[PDB]
């Protein structure tokens, strides 16, 4: 049965909070691993991301949020309508108001890329409530400032100007 | 430069977290959907999950939280500490208190697996700050309890009861 | 005094196996006179197995084959390396050969629950030839495959997976 | 099923042999072990006694030995029957005859305490073809020489003579 006491229902999210923030770490510090000269420490850091990703799921599925594809999307569409719209200007407006180069640079590479990821689930939920799986295909993205773009592959990134062979490809 | 103001720098870990949370939902929710009739559902979420993942790891380069492999073991080590030393076991016990299943399960399952991870690092590490790589090769997870199990693997799960083909490799 | 002559030690050494022989067939007789509506059955066999073991210790003892602590342990840490590292290899490839999976399971689980039995003899040996006792409580042992757990017990049987409360234990 | 092929069965009897001699050496060791400054390596004497136990009993299982309880009494009235009749005579007039005395000594003590086993065998395979038990209670044995003494106990041993509360009892 799903969780309904209030405070470990907040324990355990605070638990997958802080499981997705150690996975998100280590996904990071396994990049640099690899650059350097030690091949076999970013293999032990994705497995160990692996464990994490296991442990977050376990917690996920505590507390009852998972369910049929159909609905399942809303939540998505409904996380990328508040980050487009109200957390990302705000956060762009005071970076501006406080004068850091990094932290402007970083939201308006964010805000200027996540505009598709609504317009694509809403697609493909209205597209998959009867049984059907979407044709889709051949699916790339910047690897800078990630620019999700769809099947055709645009020569430049508008948003930042990258070459064509740095995309990485899904498929 | 790092972000030195203290807003903007709440404002950026905030962000780091969300976008945490929201490559951890994606990828649960490919999970499921590929599942199920629909295929190709799973690699539009895969590709939004990279997305969100490039965006997370903007955020925190922004914020100057990345070094060389020495140091950036240590904030694994202590990841790891006090995910198995304060969280874990309070929270078990207060799950225990409150008489909820799912919650002591998920708990039981992740504080008997988190303590080999710190040795791990730790043997990481002192390999690291002298100049060479170690030696590991197929690192074993299991998908229903994140069991690290280095090379040999058990021919069943100390901690679920699963058998050895159910395990993930990781090469 | 002990026996020198050759066919007096053979004859001893014959009554030795048979006597153990017969010893391992009560106790096995009276497992399973337990598991029916007999109770009193399995304590005639008990108490004949009993004197099965008395007179198999004469036996022994008559041969001159017992002496201190350490002389027994380093009996033992020979016997348990000659059945790990030669005969259960042998076997279990001849009886996969064969073709009898309830040859190759058994010699399976014996060649894998065996292999510590010589470190603890070893460590006992190492901590009880200066003059002291070597710390140690509560030792497991799996009912359904041999397998040997020193102070804290697994949650589950890593060779069978045999659940924990089946664990007996030695105190 | 049973094992049929003849190299196989070889090989089991002698693996049933061999874990039945050991687990005797390591129940005789026991003994000693707790009779000087070091009681507990007892403990790890009889948990290793007791894995070996497993060992052979699943040997012997393998062999497809083990049956319905009139079958197993038949076969221990036919080991006794063995033990008694035709191996002690001979063995003691070897023993005799080449002039050793322990060897002499340990014979005529088990010959004249092995001949009360057979006719409890037959009395309780007798009572034990109508789903009833047999009726004991309270089996003595003596420590020095196993005889078996059924409900009333002797005050001293016919055989070597040692007194009643050195008997261990069976109830
Ligand atoms: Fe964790
Ligand atoms: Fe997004
Ligand atoms: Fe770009
Ligand atoms: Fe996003
Ligand atoms: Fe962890
Ligand atoms: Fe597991
Ligand atoms: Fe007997
Ligand atoms: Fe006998
Ligand atoms: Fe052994
Ligand atoms: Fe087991
Ligand atoms: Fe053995
Ligand atoms: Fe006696």
């Amino acid at each position: 049965m799903v969780v309904k006491r209030t405070m470990t229902k907040k324990f355990l999210e605070e638990a997958f909070a802080g499981e997705s923030m150690a996975h998100m770490r280590y996904l990071i510090f396994a990049e640099k691993a690899e650059q350097e000269g030690f091949p076999n420490i970013a293999k032990l850091f994705r497995a160990i991301a692996y464990a994490e990703f296991v442990h977050a799921k376990n917690h996920f599925i505590a507390l009852g949020k998972l369910g049929k594809t159909p609905e399942n999307l809303q939540m998505g569409i409904e996380g990328e309508t508040f980050e487009v719209e109200e957390m990302y200007p705000v956060y762009n407006k005071a970076a501006e108001f406080q004068g850091e180069k990094e932290a402007v640079r970083t939201t308006h590479y964010a805000l200027e890329a996540e505009k598709i990821h609504a317009e694509l689930y809403r697609k493909a939920k209205e597209k998959a409530e009867k049984g059907e799986d979407i044709e889709i295909k051949k699916v790339y993205i910047c690897p800078i400032c990630g620019y999700t773009a769809v099947d055709e592959a645009p020569e430049y990134c508008p948003v930042c100007g990258a070459p064509k062979e740095k995309f990485v490809v899904f498929e």
